[PDB]
């Protein structure tokens, strides 16, 4: 990250006197205090607690300067109106300065995403960086841009949406060279009206793209009214300008041929949607000067990720939502709001299994309690706490919640009521019930869900 503080304070609009602190060359940018090294820029956001609380801690860890929405004593800080807003600006500007080729992608669905596939393909010929894990939103994307290894030639960004209009924001930020739109099978929906609003919001991806730029989009008539008018649009799907003309799915592997490819392709994956992901990633890669030779070979040794946490289903038809990704409180908070923001199925309730989060040192217990502000009795019918540090939160909830709507289960160096946890959960869960399971990946938590999908 080739950035200095004085430069950061220009682009960012610093509200304070900046030439007071030395203009040092920054290193890494982080919002999670635990990740700060020497020379790092702290960016304090509205999480479970406000970032600014950990400005103190960030410099103990070696931060050289931090973004701030207030006066900060004897520490290099940049004064601004909205740290997040500042943070976006900073990312836009860094793209404009390094001038990397950005490839914008949507829908995470499969065992391997179009974001993963494409990066992997581009990596055979060019120096490539990409979105890590699920950092695809108004926090996630800036963060990626600012973590780009010095010299990256191509950058595959994934962009996702919570509300309509979010992708517009990022396509405007990133001003992509090329974009891919894919469609992920529906739940009973999120904060959206229908598949239409969704597709409308998804198609926004080209808002920040130049004329005659390349955009792939589904054969599906639903995207029709939302196509750009001055772009190079290449549709994929049965009967379209690109289609898989044959397919074989084995136990683990999968072979297929695309009309515009002279040879078959081989992936160690399964599901028709993975072939479609492979083809389109495969087609843009051709546009960027990668040989079909180099591509067959790359697919040879492909990388399955962690299952990009959608909904699954237990052995009674009840909707599970297990979120492995991001072990940290703001992520606990965010999902709780997502979970409870969703409507419950008809004649079916809303359970939450929360488990100890880790690596919170001397703040664990404070931070676990903080979750209470995201726990409504209105929406959440039963709430199951497992672990130790969750304790007081379990207590808090038992106060705020109707009698016998809360269960606690111990886990320490002296006892492990896991056996009982399971017994309880498998009594609470019904054929129309939605269940969240969030907390540090542990042997015991992973152990639980397989018994549910038994
Ligand atoms: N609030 C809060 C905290 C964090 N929040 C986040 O990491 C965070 C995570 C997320 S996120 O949900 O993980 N997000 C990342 C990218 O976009 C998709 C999902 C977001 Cl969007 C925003 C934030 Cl600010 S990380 C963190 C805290 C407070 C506690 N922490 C450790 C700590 C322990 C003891 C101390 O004394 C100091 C710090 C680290």
């Amino acid at each position: 990250m080739k950035l200095t503080i004085h430069e950061i304070a220009q682009v960012v609009g610093a509200k304070n006197d900046i030439s007071i602190f030395e203009d040092t060359q920054l290193e890494k940018a982080e919002f999670d205090s635990r990740l700060i090294g020497t020379g790092d820029l702290f960016v304090p956001l509205k999480g479970a607690r406000d970032g600014h609380d950990f400005i103190e801690t960030a410099f103990e860890n070696g931060a050289a300067v931090t973004l701030s929405e207030k006066e900060v004593s004897n520490h290099p800080y940049i004064l601004v109106d909205d740290v997040l807003t500042a943070f976006q600006s900073l990312a836009s500007y860094y793209l404009e300065k390094t001038t990397v080729d950005v490839f914008a992608v949507t829908g995470s669905n499969g065992k391997t995403t179009t974001k993963d596939m494409l990066a992997h393909l581009l990596s055979t010929r060019y120096k490539t960086y990409k979105t890590q894990g699920n950092y695809n939103n108004e926090i996630g994307l800036p963060y990626t841009v600012l973590h780009m290894p010095e010299g990256t030639e191509k950058l595959v960004l994934e962009m996702g949406q919570d509300h309509l209009g979010d992708i517009h924001l990022l396509s405007e930020l990133a001003r992509p060279k090329t974009a891919i739109v894919t469609l992920v099978g529906e739940a009973h929906l999120a904060f959206f009206k229908d598949r239409s609003e969704i597709a409308k919001g998804k198609m926004q991806i080209a808002d920040g793209m130049a004329s005659g730029s390349l955009l792939l989009a589904p054969a599906d008539p639903i995207v029709e009214d939302y196509l750009p008018i001055d772009k190079k649009v290449v549709r994929f799907g049965q009967g379209a300008e690109l289609e898989i003309t044959d397919l074989v799915e084995r136990k683990d592997s999968l072979t297929f041929k695309a009309n515009f490819l002279e040879q078959a392709l081989d992936l160690p994956v399964t599901g028709k949607y993975n072939a479609t992901n492979a083809m389109i990633a495969s087609y843009v890669a051709l546009q960027e000067g990668v040989s079909e030779e180099q591509i067959r070979l790359a697919f040879q040794h492909l990388e399955l990720t962690r299952n990009r946490t959608e909904w699954k289903k237990a052995a009674n038809g009840a909707d599970i939502l297990s979120d492995v990704y991001n072990a940290n409180p703001t992520a606990m908070k965010l999902i709780l709001e997502t979970f409870s923001a969703i409507p419950a199925n008809e004649g079916g309730k809303k359970i939450a299994v929360l488990a100890d989060m880790k690596e919170l040192g001397d703040q664990s217990v404070q931070l676990h309690n903080q979750m209470i502000l995201s726990l409504s009795p209105d929406v959440l019918d039963i709430v199951i706490f497992y672990g130790e540090d969750i304790a007081q939160l379990a207590q808090l909830a038992s106060q705020m919640f109707p009698i016998g709507h809360v269960y606690y289960f111990k886990k320490t160096e002296d006892q492990d009521q896991f056996e009982d946890l399971v017994k309880q959960v498998k009594e609470s869960l019904g054929a129309h019930d939605q269940i969240l399971l969030k907390g540090s990946n542990s042997m015991n938590l992973a152990k639980l869900v397989e018994s549910l999908e038994n």
